[PDB]
């Protein structure tokens, strides 16, 4: 976990995120999305639960990226929830929720759901 | 947004979270869950997209809580994605993803999805 | 269950659905949405698991509505997954997935997620 | 669509489902799950929106399976929402919601979310 999480990860869409897993569960870094109403790097922050594991389970973690930087303001935020699996072919398997700011009338259609798999190799 | 987000919020399950929205999109605080394999306060970190809004839309945001503290280690993490609506009756409407660390065989059933509504009044 | 499910239900958005729960787990009926790219009634079909319950649990069920009828073709379909709780104030609590047909390039943003609560009284 | 949907499909977990897409949007068939609290074949019913497409988009569809048959009663139901893409390598990409019947107290943790990709070849 932690040490193994720190580094650069790539997903199936071509996005990249670099993260540092701190000793006490913190995750800090940047995310660069290959799709969307995103351009450049965005700040990301999250947490992971280690003290994960005498039965080779994954380490649960999650992070958030608000899609605003000095080049774009997409008025939305995405949260990724999943687990890290280390080893030869380590990966982070996730499901994400992307919410856009809407008027109350369109709040029912404000959230998209999807999944992403990240590897240390691209892809 | 930001100023309006800062404070204590309560949801329909009886959980409470106190957060500080920093000038540049950061969200930091603690979460205390009324249900689950949670006991006491857990650290939370997230982001919000302001610079939100000439058409009274909500402010998109998200945060993560790893369910580990000095009393419990639930080997899981939850991410909440939604938007803040201010005013007389301000609220944060969210959808969440709770992922538990599993063995590869049970990874298909590792994530729960739900929704929570937070108000400044309980509830 | 079954008998209790049969009838007209209304949700918080003003939609209405009438369903018949058949003896062997089938659910058939129509749905009329108050929002969206929907107009009039659409056919719905689903299933419920009864033989549900010596510990007052809910009955799990789900149904699908393809948003095409003789007035509109929204090129999308919604599935609702949840459980029925009977009694004085019976309700069906659900989470739904709305998928739109997209080109491969936009498939990552093809699905919306939300939740709806249905009651026998409106609302 | 329709004709192309009819047939046997296999997903990454080893499950199999055979379906018939009827002329007017109906989907009927059986599902056999390789995981879970499932054993044998279960009935499935759903809908698809064709009249799908001068820009090679997918056909939106969804179906439900209640996990009860003459060998098992798992007190749960799963709904799959996604789209069919035909061609050389046709597939059905989905996201699913599995809800279990719970007591009111555990209703917050009643639904699991995941995703499955089905192909005509296994896998
Ligand atoms: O890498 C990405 N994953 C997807 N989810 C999201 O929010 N934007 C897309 N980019
Ligand atoms: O407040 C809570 N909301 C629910 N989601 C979650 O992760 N635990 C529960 N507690
Ligand atoms: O009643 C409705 N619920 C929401 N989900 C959906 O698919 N359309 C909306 N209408
Ligand atoms: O094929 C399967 N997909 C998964 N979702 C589900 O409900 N059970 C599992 N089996």
């Amino acid at each position: 976990a932690e040490a193994g999480i720190t580094g650069t990860w790539y997903n199936q869409l071509g996005s990249t995120f670099i993260v540092t897993a701190g000793a006490d569960g913190a995750l800090t870094g940047t995310y660069e999305s290959a799709v969307g109403n995103a351009e450049s790097r965005y700040v990301l922050t999250g947490r992971y639960d280690s003290a994960p594991a005498t039965d080779g389970s994954g380490t649960a973690l999650g992070w958030t990226v608000a899609w605003k930087n000095n080049y774009r303001n997409a008025h939305s935020a995405t949260t990724w929830s999943g687990q890290y699996v280390g080893g030869a072919e380590a990966r982070i398997n996730t499901q994400w929720l992307l919410t856009s700011g809407t008027t109350e009338a369109n709040a029912w259609k404000s959230t998209l759901v999807g999944h992403d798999t990240f590897t240390k190799v691209k892809p």
